[PDB]
């Protein structure tokens, strides 16, 4: 009911990150990230594995643009890792680190894959974290200089630059939950790397403008979890709202120009971050676009007896699960609805799509992930619904371009649409990559 076609301009694309794909930890001057000490900690990783070798795609990124043309996409989302721009942090660059993404950057062109550049996807340099890392606002400004760096050397090639991915990751799996880097578990700590993540996301946004050689379309890019309260009693709607609340409006509300959401701050009482006028002015400089990261929802019973938020998530097994979530496409097209009516950032992209399964090398060669395939196909399909409404919605990057270092899953999620052989770095498409070339070559 939703017609046959994307614009003819849309943005087609698969995303990966510097530490889950580069590798080459230590060369040509690279800094230690907080991710180098985690993985390197016994028992963070699932597996036993980190980000060391990884794809190897900082030796590799021209297979991973081989990879590209044959998929027939015009973009590539990608990140710049600090560490390698800025190696203690706050310091002089190093501009062997500028010069190879600038290489990248003029590969990329040349084979009309547009850059859509991540600044931050989770790679602090350590030497910030000994000094409190998202926990002091010192970090915010170097943060800001280090944006203004890039933009400075790059900014002449790449138009579309998102500040943060993530930022509830960095803040509460890095600061309060303690599943990523840097480890931390303490709620107001979490929540005070949260305003330190956003005022580091608006002093960027304000230096690149200064620093810019061209005009730039600037962004950030947030996870975003549709909520749905499992009954409609008072108890279960508040724990949606309190859940909807943790993860998407508070990112999004002072993004808005509202403030931090008062329901949370209620919640969170003296955890809440110190903040001022003065640092909300800052948050809401000004966007081109927001991203979207979109992979599952949350149907939430009021849970009394556990962590902030209360809020237990009641699966549905009639549902399909992938490796690692429950697919839900719907919920797809109902953030984005929310977006459009009710937010003001346009347009969006969908900045990561995508899933993790049990992929392996069937006895023909091929990578038969018909599951994945059905994935893209029902989220595009809820796409077009999005776009009917008058969504301002300009482009898809599939997660991931290839299998990576998935964080504290290690090497054994599996979420490319290109597998990844780890002990020899060979790359094949998967099904659902050529299904995705033959979609977009369709359109
Ligand atoms: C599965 C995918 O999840 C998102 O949370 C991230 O931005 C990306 O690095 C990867 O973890
Ligand atoms: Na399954």
């Amino acid at each position: 009911m939703a017609g046959e076609r994307f614009p003819a301009d849309f943005v087609w694309g698969a995303a990966t990150a510097a530490y889950q794909i580069e590798g080459a930890v230590r060369e040509d001057g690279r800094g230690v990230s907080i991710w180098d000490t985690f993985s390197h900690t016994p028992g963070k990783i699932a597996d036993g594995t980190t980000g060391d070798v990884a794809c190897d795609s900082y030796h590799r990124y021209g297979e991973d643009i081989g990879l590209l043309n044959a998929l027939g996409m015009n973009a590539y989302r990608f990140s710049i890792a600090w560490p390698r721009i800025v190696p203690l942090g706050a310091g002089p660059i190093n501009q062997a680190g500028l010069d190879h993404y600038s290489r990248m950057v003029d590969a990329l062109l040349g084979a009309g894959l547009q850059p859509f550049v991540t600044l931050y996807h989770w790679d602090l340099p350590q030497p910030l974290e000994d000094r409190l890392g998202w926990g002091s606002r010192a970090t915010a400004t170097v943060f800001a200089e280090y944006a203004d760096i890039v933009v400075r050397q790059l900014g002449d090639r790449v138009t579309h630059w998102a500040t943060l991915n993530e930022p509830w990751c960095s803040a509460m799996l890095g600061y309060y939950l303690g599943v990523h880097a840097p480890g931390h578990t303490d709620l107001k700590r979490g929540l005070e790397a949260s305003h330190n993540l956003l005022l580091g996301h608006g002093l960027a946004v304000q230096a690149m403008r200064a620093a810019a050689p061209q005009p730039l379309q600037i962004g950030i890019v947030l996870n975003l979890t549709p909520t749905y309260p499992a009954s409609d009693s008072p108890e279960d709607v508040a724990a949606a709202r309190r859940f909807d609340g943790f993860v998407n409006r508070w990112f999004l509300d002072p993004l808005a120009g509202r403030g931090y959401p008062q329901d949370m701050l209620d919640y969170y009482g003296a955890a809440a971050p110190q903040a001022n006028p003065e640092d909300l002015t800052q948050i809401a400089a000004p966007l081109d676009w927001l991203g979207v990261n979109y992979y599952e929802r949350m149907r939430a019973v009021d849970a009394p007896d556990a962590s902030l938020p209360q809020a237990q998530r009641l699966d549905d097994p009639d549902l399909p699960h992938t490796a690692d979530r429950e697919v839900y496409p719907e919920g797809l097209y109902d953030i984005l609805l929310r977006l459009h009516n009710d937010y003001p950032f346009r347009p969006l992209y969908i900045t990561e799509n995508g899933c993790a399964l049990h992929d392996e090398i069937a006895e023909d060669g091929g990578i038969h992930d018909g599951q994945r395939q059905a994935f893209f196909e029902a989220h595009l399909a809820q796409l077009q619904r999005a776009l009917a409404a008058g969504v301002p919605l300009k482009g898809y990057f599939a997660w991931s371009l290839l299998d990576n270092f998935e964080w504290a899953m290690g090497l054994s999620m599996r979420y490319g649409i290109c597998y990844t052989n780890f002990e020899t770095l060979e790359r094949r498409i998967k099904d659902s990559g050529y299904w995705l070339r033959d979609f977009i070559a369709g359109q």
